[PDB]
C-alpha cells in the first residue's frame, strides 16, 4: 500500500483503463478481419503484422499490472484467468490462436460477463444427464464399431469414428439417406440399432431442456 | 382545425376508408399473384400493370391524407412509417419491391398489428444474447477462413463466405456429410473446430429460448 | 319415444354395441395391414375384400341407427360427422380411402378422443399466427417465383413450386447445399432472400411454441 | 436368518462390495474400449477375452449373493431385473451383448439410477399421445405402400419400408429432396400426402413437448 502500488491501481481501476482496453479490442477485432482480405494484405501487411503485437504488448502490459493490483485474487477471478491465457495463448496455427484475444470483448463489456454468466449457471445441473449422455454414446460407439467397423471403415472403423457418426445420427444430419439406408444394403436390420439410438438420444435432449426449462422456474 | 381540415379528417378516421384501403390491399394481393401466371399476363397483361399504378396512386393519396390529419404524430407511428415506406419503396427487382405492398394488410388489419407486436416485444430481451451469438460467428468466421479458406475456397474464401457456412453448420443443414466429412479428408481435426461450435452455438439458441419462455412468464 | 324406438336405443346405447365396433375396426385395421402382402393378397384375396363390404355395411347399419337415436344432435357431434364422412368417404385411389375406416378407432376409444380433443384445442389460438404466416409465405412465394423462377424452374416456376420450396426451407431440408448455394452460383445475393426468410419464419415458429405454452399456463 | 444367512448379507450389503463392482465395470468399460483396437487385440489378445469371463463370473456370483440376501425382493426390482438379465443376456453379434454390462454403470451409480428415473417417470404420461401416434402411422404406411409402394419399392414396398421412409420424413430427414420431390416426378400431387403428414406428425410432437414441460409443472 505504498504511494507506488496506489499509483498503478488508480490507473488500473480507472474507468478511462478499461475504455481504452475495449476500444483496443475493437480496433484489433476489425484489423483481425481485414487481415482476411488477402488484396488488403498484399497491400497493408506490415502495418497489422506489428499491430497485432502493439495489442499482445499491452495487453501483457495490462494483465501485469491487474495482477499487482490484486495478486492472488486476480487468480480466482475467471474473467481475470480467460483473460490471461487468452492472453498468453496468443504469445505461446499460429495465427490463429491470435483471434481468440477478441473474445476478451465479452471479458471487457459486462453486459456480455452478464449474459455468459447467465448461459453457464445452466451447465452444473446438466452434468448428470451429459454423464449418463456420454455413458451412452460410448457404449454404442463400441457396438457399431464392432457391429458395422468392417464393411464400413469409413464411418465405424475406429471408436472415434463411430462416436462422430453417431453424434451426426444424433443431430439427424443424412441419418438415414446417408448412413442407415446404406448400411441397410449390408445389414438390414441396423435400423434396430439406430431407430432405439434416435428415440433415446431424442429424448434425452427433449428432457434436458425441460428441465432446464423448470430448473429455471424454481426461481420464479 | 379548419372546416377543411376537418373535412379530411372525418373521411380519413372513417371505417369506411379503412375498409376501402383493405379490401383494395387484398385485391392486389390477389392480382399479384395472377401477374406469376405467364398464362394470364399474355391475356390480361395490361389489365394488371395499370391497376398496380392506380393502387398506388390511392395509397399515396391516402398516405399524404394521413399525414395531414396528423402531421407528426404519423411520423412517430411505426405502422404508418411502414407503410409510408413500402408505398415509397413501391414507387422509387423494379417488378419485386412492388409486392412489399401486401406487408400493408398486416398494418391495416389489426389482428395482424396485434400479433406483430407480440413478436416484436421478443426482441429487445433478446439484443444481448444475439450480440455475443455475432460476435462468436464473426470471430469464427475468421478462424475458418484462414483454417480451411486455401484447400476449401468455395465454402470459406472470403470472410462471408465462412460467415455463410459457419450459418448452414449453425442450422446443421448437411453440416457433416456436405461439409466438416471433406474437410476431414484434408485437415482430419477439424471436428475440433465443428463440434464445439455445434455445441456452442446449439446451446446457446437452446437457452435463447427459455430466456423468451421465462421472460413472458414473469408477466404471469 | 314409441316401443320401437327405445329398442333400438337401448341396443345403440349398450356397451356390447359399442365394444362389437371397436372389435371390428381392430380388426379390420390387421386384416387392412396384410392386404399390404402380395403373397398374402394372392391367397386369400377373396376373403378380405368381402371382408371390408361387410364392415361398411356394419358401420352404414351402425351409423343409419346411431342417427335414429340422437336425429339433429348427431349432426351436431364431431366424432359422428367424422364417424359419418369417413364412412361414407369409403362408400363412394378408389381402395386407399377406405383405410380411414381405422381412424374410427379414435372416435370409438376415448381415451383417444380425449388427447384428440387437447391437440385440437390448441389450435384456434394459433390461428392468428398461422394467418400472418401464411400471408407471409404467399408474399415471398410471390418474390421468389419471380426472383428465380426463369433460370430455376423446377422449384421456382409455379407460385406453388415456390411455395413448396419455401416451405422446404422452412423445413431447414437441403435449404443451402439442395438450394440457396445453387441459386447463388446464378444469383450471388439471393443469401439476402433466404437468410431472412429462415430467420423470421424460425423466430415464429418458435414464438407459437412459446405461446403454446405460455397458453396453457394461463390454465395452471 | 443364521450365522450363514447374515454372513454374506453383510458382504453383500457393505460399502466395499458395491465399490468393487463399480470398480469392475469401469475396468471392464475401459477394457471393452481398447478390444476395439486391432493393433492391441493383436498384441493383447488372451489378456481381455479371460478377463470378460473373470468380470461374468464375479457379477454371476454378485447377482447370486442379491438373489439370497433378497430372495423374491430382487424380482421385484428393476435393477437387479435389469443387472439380472444384462448379466445373463452377457451369458447366454455374440460378442456385442457383452458390452451391455456397462449399461450396469447405470444400476450400480445411484446418481444415475436418479437421472434414469427422472426420464422414465416421463413415458408414462406419454402412452396416450404415443398410442395415437403409431396407431397414425400404421394408417399412413398403410396408405403409402399402396399409394407409392409400386413404381417405389425401396421406400414403400413393404409396410415395414413405409414405416422406416414415414419416421424418416418425421426427422424431416432428406424428405423432400430425397423423397417427396423424385415421388413428385411420378405422381406430382404426393405433397398432399407428405405435407399434411409432416403437420400433424410436426405438432403432436409439438403438443408432447408442451405436455412434458406442463406435466412437471402440476408438481411445482
Ligand atoms: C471483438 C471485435 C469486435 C469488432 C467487430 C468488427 C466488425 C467489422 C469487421 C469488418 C471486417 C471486414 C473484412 C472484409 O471485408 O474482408 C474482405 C472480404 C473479401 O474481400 P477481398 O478478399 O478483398 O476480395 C477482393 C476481390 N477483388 C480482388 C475482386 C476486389 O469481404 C467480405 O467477404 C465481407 C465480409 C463481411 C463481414 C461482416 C462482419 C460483421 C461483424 C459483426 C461483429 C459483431 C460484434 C459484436
Ligand atoms: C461464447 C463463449 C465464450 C467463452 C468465454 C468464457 C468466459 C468465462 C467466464 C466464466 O467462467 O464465468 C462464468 C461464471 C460466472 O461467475 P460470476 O462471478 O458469478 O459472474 C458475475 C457476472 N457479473 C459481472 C455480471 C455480475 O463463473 C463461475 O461461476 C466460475 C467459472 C469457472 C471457470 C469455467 C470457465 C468455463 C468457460 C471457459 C471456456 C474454455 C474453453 C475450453
Ligand atoms: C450431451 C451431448 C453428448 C455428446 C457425446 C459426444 C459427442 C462428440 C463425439 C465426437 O465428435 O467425437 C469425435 C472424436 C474424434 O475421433 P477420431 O477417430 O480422432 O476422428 C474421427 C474422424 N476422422 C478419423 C476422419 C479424423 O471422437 C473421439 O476420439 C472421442 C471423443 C471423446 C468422447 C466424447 C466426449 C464428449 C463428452 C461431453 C462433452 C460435453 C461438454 C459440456
Ligand atoms: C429395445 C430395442 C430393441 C432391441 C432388440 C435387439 C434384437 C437383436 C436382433 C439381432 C438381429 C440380427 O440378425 O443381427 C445381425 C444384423 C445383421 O447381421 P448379418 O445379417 O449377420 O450380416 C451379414 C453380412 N456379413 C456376411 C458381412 C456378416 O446386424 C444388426 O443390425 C444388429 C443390430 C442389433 C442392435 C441391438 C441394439 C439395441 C440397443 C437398445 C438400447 C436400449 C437401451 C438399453
Ligand atoms: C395481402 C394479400 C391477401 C390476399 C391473398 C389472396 C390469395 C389468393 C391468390 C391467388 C393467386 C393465384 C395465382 C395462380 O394461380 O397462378 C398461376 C399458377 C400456375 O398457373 P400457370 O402458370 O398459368 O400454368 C399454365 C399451364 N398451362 C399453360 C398448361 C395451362 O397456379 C399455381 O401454381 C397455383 C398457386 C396456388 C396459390 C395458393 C395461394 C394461397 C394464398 C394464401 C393467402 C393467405 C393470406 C392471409
Ligand atoms: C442469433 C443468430 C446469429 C446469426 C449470425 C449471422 C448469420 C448470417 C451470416 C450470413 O449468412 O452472412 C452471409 C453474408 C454474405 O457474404 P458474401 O461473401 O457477400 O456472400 C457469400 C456467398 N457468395 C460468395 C457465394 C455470394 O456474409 C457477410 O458478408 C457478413 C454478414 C453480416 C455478419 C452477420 C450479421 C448478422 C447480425 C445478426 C442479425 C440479427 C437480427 C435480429
Ligand atoms: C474447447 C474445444 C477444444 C479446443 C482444443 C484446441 C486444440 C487445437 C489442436 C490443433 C490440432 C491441429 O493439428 O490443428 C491443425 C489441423 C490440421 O492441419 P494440418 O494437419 O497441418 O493440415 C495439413 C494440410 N496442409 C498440407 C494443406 C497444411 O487443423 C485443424 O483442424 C485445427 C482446428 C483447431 C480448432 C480449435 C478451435 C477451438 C474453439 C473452441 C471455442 C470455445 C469457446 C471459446
Ligand atoms: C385401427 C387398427 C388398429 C389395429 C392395429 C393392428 C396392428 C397389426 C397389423 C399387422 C399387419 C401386418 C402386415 C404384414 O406383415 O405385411 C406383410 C409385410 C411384408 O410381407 P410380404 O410382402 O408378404 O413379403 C413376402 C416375402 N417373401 C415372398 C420372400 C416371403 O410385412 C412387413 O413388412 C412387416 C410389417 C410390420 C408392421 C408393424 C405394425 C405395427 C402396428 C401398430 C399399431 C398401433 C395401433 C394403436
Ligand atoms: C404455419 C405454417 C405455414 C405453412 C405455409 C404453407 C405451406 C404449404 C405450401 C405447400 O406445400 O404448397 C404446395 C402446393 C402445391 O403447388 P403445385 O404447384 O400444385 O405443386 C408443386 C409441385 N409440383 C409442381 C411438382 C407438383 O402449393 C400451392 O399450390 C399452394 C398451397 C396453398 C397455400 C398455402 C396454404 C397453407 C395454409 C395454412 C394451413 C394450416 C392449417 C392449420
Ligand atoms: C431486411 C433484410 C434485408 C433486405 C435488403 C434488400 C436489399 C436488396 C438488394 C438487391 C441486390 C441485387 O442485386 O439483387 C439482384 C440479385 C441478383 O440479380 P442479378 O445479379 O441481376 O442476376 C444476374 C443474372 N441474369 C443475367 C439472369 C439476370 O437477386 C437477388 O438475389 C435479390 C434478392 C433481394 C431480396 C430482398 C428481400 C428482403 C425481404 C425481407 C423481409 C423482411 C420482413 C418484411
Ligand atoms: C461403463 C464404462 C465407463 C468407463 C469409460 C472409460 C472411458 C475410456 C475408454 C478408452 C478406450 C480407448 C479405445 C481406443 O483408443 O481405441 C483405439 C482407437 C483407434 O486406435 P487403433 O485402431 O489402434 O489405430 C492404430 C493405427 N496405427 C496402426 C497406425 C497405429 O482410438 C480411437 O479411435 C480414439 C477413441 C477415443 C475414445 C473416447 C472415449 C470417451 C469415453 C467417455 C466415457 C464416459 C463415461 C461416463
Ligand atoms: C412417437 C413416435 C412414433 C414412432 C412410430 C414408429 C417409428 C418406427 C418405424 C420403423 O422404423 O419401423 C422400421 C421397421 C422395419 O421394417 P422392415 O420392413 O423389417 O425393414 C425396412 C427396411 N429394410 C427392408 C431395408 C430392411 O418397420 C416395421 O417392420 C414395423 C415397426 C413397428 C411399428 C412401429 C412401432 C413403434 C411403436 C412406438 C414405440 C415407442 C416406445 C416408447
Ligand atoms: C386434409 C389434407 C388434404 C386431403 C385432400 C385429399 C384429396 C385427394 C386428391 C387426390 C389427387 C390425385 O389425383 O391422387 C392421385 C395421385 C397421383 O396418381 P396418378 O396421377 O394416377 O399417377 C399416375 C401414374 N401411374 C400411371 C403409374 C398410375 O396420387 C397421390 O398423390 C394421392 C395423394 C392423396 C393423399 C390424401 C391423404 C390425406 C391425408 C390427410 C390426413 C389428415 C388427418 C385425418
Amino acid at each position: 500500500g505504498s504511494h507506488m502500488y496506489l499509483r498503478i491501481t488508480n490507473i488500473v481501476e480507472s474507468s478511462f483503463f478499461t475504455k481504452f482496453i475495449i476500444y483496443l479490442i475493437v480496433l484489433n477485432g476489425i484489423t483481425m478481419g481485414l487481415e482476411t482480405s488477402k488484396t488488403f494484405m498484399q497491400s497493408f501487411g506490415v502495418y497489422t503484422t506489428l499491430f497485432n503485437q502493439i495489442v499482445i504488448t499491452i495487453f501483457t502490459i495490462e494483465i501485469i499490472l491487474r495482477i499487482y493490483v490484486h495478486r492472488i485474487s486476480f487468480f480466482k477471478d475467471p474473467w481475470s484467468l480467460f483473460d490471461f491465457f487468452v492472453v498468453a495463448i496468443s504469445l505461446v496455427i499460429r495465427r490463429v490462436l491470435r483471434v481468440l484475444r477478441l473474445f476478451r470483448l465479452v471479458t471487457a463489456v459486462p453486459q456480455m460477463r452478464k449474459i455468459v454468466s447467465a448461459l453457464i449457471s445452466v451447465i452444473p445441473g446438466m452434468l448428470s444427464v451429459i454423464a449418463l449422455m456420454t455413458l451412452f454414446f460410448y457404449i454404442f460407439a463400441i457396438m457399431a464399431t464392432q457391429l458395422f467397423g468392417e464393411r464400413f471403415p469409413e464411418w465405424f472403423g475406429t471408436l472415434g469414428e463411430s462416436f462422430y457418426t453417431l453424434f451426426q445420427v444424433m443431430t439427424l444430419e443424412s441419418w438415414s439417406m446417408g448412413i442407415v439406408r446404406p448400411l441397410m444394403e449390408v445389414y438390414p436390420y441396423a435400423w434396430v440399432f439406430f431407430i432405439p439410438f434416435i428415440f433415446v438420444v431424442t429424448f434425452v435432449m427433449i428432457n434436458l431442456v425441460v428441465a432446464i426449462i423448470v430448473d429455471a422456474m424454481a426461481i420464479l
